[PDB]
């Protein structure tokens, strides 16, 4: 509840966010808008370019497993970031697990948007770019599993957040006192209140011409909760057809309840 | 013409050290020496069962049921919090945040073990260790008597602590010492050693002056303190080898994968 302390917290979370995540939104936007010369991605738009892409950098399964593997790495990255949020590690250890269990998916979607435009998504640390049309054209259940990520990303990216905004936003999501099964809601909400104050000041200073960006950003936490539910529900259905798939135990545990 | 600058740097680090760490050495010594508000003492299984039911130690609450495992992991979890505390303290060392971000991460990664040991001695005497911000006191004998490898994992910390505490450092000494450890130019993988050593050279100057003024009767205390970095590197190395033996033999260490992720380092 002090401006300079709120600014200090924003700088702390931004700095830690840079340390925890390999590919920032700033880097991803430089790659996506191009204009540069050797940060240029190889573009995978069909079966044959995928085959060529392996030498430079079932098709639907291999792409799914590529997402699963990246998602697991994201969980690791998010987990390392979470420990830097002031107060998180001091919480009851079961609550730490619970907050990560229910928060990682919402964060993955958020940060996935940083890697997307309307035409595709960066992969392999920005070295490749896989087109939305190719992903949507994958077979049976896999195509319609890829596309909702793009649907969200386009809407979310219209807010034009930069990384210093996202670092606080991601922190706010993690410290959600309403997660099922929390033992100690009060210290979680005390931390989130500081993060919320920090976010509000951040958005007012960094986006002063963007009216009610704070409220509009929080209304996006609504769209996240819905899409994680559809994702989980659709992911389970895929399990009932595809035994040539298996989830990483880290993800397997997260989805269990 | 920089005596006053070293005092300023000394005071700056002392003030910041007080803000970052929960239980100071000065406070911890009053408790250990008995100088009212007496900590709960854990000297065996039944007293542990009572203290976790009364005081509710956060690192020793069920989340394995085996007591020696639960105490081992409780140390791990407290070490995780200490890392964040040291990380926040590091940001206050003049020049640290201006270093290359990868080097900041590298220095913290390879220093936290040495610092946690150093600061653990503050909470220790020859008879046990303070826990939960001084609310509990777990005896050396109870820790040393734990089964299989866990007992022999606890006791080397006390052996180091007893020798380190004979230097009789206070918090104003330790604040500079901890900073010197952090700014180690020989950590593997550093990108830009020169500014790291430039800072350590200032911190070393401040530590030397601090020790002469604070311990004028303790000859070559500076040299003796730097010689303890030998004892630190050695035991951190031994510590790593002891953890791997525990990991490769103990089938009862399963935790939720998220928790394993938090504790990964
Ligand atoms: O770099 C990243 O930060 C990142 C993050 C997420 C994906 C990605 N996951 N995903 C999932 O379903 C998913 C999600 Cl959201 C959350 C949890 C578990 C899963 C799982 F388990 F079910 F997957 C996607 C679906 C579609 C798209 Cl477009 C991307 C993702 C990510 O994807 C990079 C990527 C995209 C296409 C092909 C790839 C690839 O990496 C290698 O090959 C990056
Ligand atoms: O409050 C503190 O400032 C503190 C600091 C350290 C410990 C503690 N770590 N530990 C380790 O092995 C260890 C060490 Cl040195 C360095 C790096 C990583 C580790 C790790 F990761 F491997 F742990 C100990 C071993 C024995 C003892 Cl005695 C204490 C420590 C500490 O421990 C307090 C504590 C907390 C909960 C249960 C306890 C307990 O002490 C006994 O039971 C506090």
């Amino acid at each position: 509840m002090e401006s300079a302390d709120l600014r200090a917290l924003a700088k702390h979370l931004y700095d830690s966010y840079i340390k925890s995540f390999p590919l920032t939104k700033a880097k991803a936007r430089a790659i996506l808008t191009g204009k540069t010369t050797d940060k240029s991605p190889f573009v995978i738009y069909d079966m044959n370019s995928l085959m060529m892409g392996e030498d430079k950098i079932e098709v639907a399964i291999r792409i799914f497993q590529g997402c699963q593997f990246r998602s697991v790495e994201a969980v690791q990255e998010i987990t390392e970031y979470a420990k830097s949020i002031p107060g998180f590690v001091n919480l009851d250890l079961n609550d730490q697990v619970t907050l990560l269990k229910y928060g990682v998916h919402e964060i993955i979607y958020t940060m996935l948007a940083s890697l997307m435009n309307k035409d595709g998504v960066l992969i392999s640390e920005g070295q490749g770019f896989m087109t939305r049309e190719f992903l949507k054209s994958l077979r049976k259940p896999f195509g319609d599993f890829m596309e909702p990520k793009f649907e969200f990303a386009v809407k979310f990216n219209a807010l034009e957040l930069d990384d210093s905004d996202l670092a606080i936003f991601i922190a706010v999501i993690i410290l959600s006192g309403d997660r099922p099964g929390l033992l100690n809601v009060k210290p979680i909400e005390d931390i989130q209140d500081n993060l919320l104050q920090a976010l509000e000041l951040q958005l007012k200073l960094n986006h002063p011409e963007s009216s009610q960006l704070f409220a509009k950003l929080l209304q996006k936490m609504t769209d996240l909760r819905q899409i994680v539910t559809e994702h989980v529900q659709l992911l389970q259905v895929i399990k009932k057809t595809e035994t040539d798939m298996s989830l990483h135990p880290l993800l397997q545990e997260i989805y269990k309840d």
